[PDB]
């Protein structure tokens, strides 16, 4: 695939050839580069995950310490940083947030029943 | 003012002392971390490294309203409590205060 140039953290060859290519930091994924970089000193633990160029979070649904603390069902992302809507009607899924009904509800946000 | 002991000398012909980038002072070295623009910390968030904002020490969660469970203190829970479950860490500073009759650096004598 190839770079959008009006994309996230697109960046412009200043060699002659002068192609589109990912700002420092970032890797592409599809047309856009918000794959971000932690490498070297930066290089995220185990239970890590890289959320912005050279920082690294617990991975989704968890945190604490050792990132081995499961967020509480109303959050989920990486170190619970996201709300998750559909509590307490249903619960997250730790990494997309998708809502996951408890077993009479539907609807979007888990908010009706049967 | 500035002592030479996150200080960073500039580029410029003057050699002078800065703090290094994302860094500021408050006394004689710079040990306060930037959070700056789009990068700002919200409501009970606190700017722990440059560019990096946390929950204020022992809150976690999506508006940082989420106490940490007791093995843990600091922001976003991130440090251990040594003396869980037999005494209790001060959220920003750790020290322990241990259950009756209990002592030690971790309350791990009875």
């Amino acid at each position: 695939s190839e770079l959008d140039p009006k994309g996230q953290h697109v960046c412009v060859a200043s060699s002659p050839s002068a192609e589109l290519q990912c700002c420092a930091g970032w890797r592409q994924k599809d047309q856009e580069c918000t794959i971000p970089i932690c490498e070297g000193p930066d290089a995220c633990q185990k239970d890590e995950v890289c959320v912005k160029p050279g920082l690294c979070r617990c991975k989704p649904g968890f945190f604490g310490a050792h990132c081995s603390s499961r967020c509480p069902g109303q959050y989920w992302g990486p170190d619970c940083r996201e709300s998750c809507p559909c509590h307490p009607h249903g619960q997250c899924e730790p990494a997309t947030g998708a809502c996951q009904c408890q077993a009479d509800r539907w609807g979007a946000r888990c908010e009706f029943p049967s």
